[PDB]
RNA sequence: CGAACUUCGCG
RNA sequence: CGAACUUCGCG
């Protein structure tokens, strides 16, 4: 139901104002499709986090967790673009 | 975490 | 939407 990849977002890995969130969102616009949805969950034992994004009614997450909200959310854009070998910037 | 606040980038 | 920056409140 679910695709996975071990991926963390690491914004030094990305030029400034570049996000995998932004290129996913940009993809969906020019392929015509909805744009993300993001759920994301907390974890009460050291406070991590997790997301499932949603396009194309499939759904997308890292096997990993991350420190906020917001990294989550970029760590399953990263799963989205990289399973499907879209650019995701750098 | 959320909200507010300026700056920046794409729609 | 997203990124950096401070502030507030709660956590």
């Amino acid at each position: 139901g679910v695709i996975k990849m071990a991926v963390k977002f690491d914004r030094r890995a990305y030029p400034a104002q570049i996000t995998p969130k932004m290129c996913l969102l940009e993809w969906c616009r020019r392929e015509k499709l909805a744009q993300p949805v993001y759920e994301t969950v907390q974890r009460p034992l050291d406070r991590l986090f997790s997301s499932i994004v949603t396009v194309a009614e499939q759904k997308y997450q890292s096997t990993l967790w991350d420190k906020s909200k917001k990294l989550a959310e970029q760590a399953a854009a990263i799963v989205c673009l990289r399973s499907q070998g879209l650019p995701e910037g750098r």
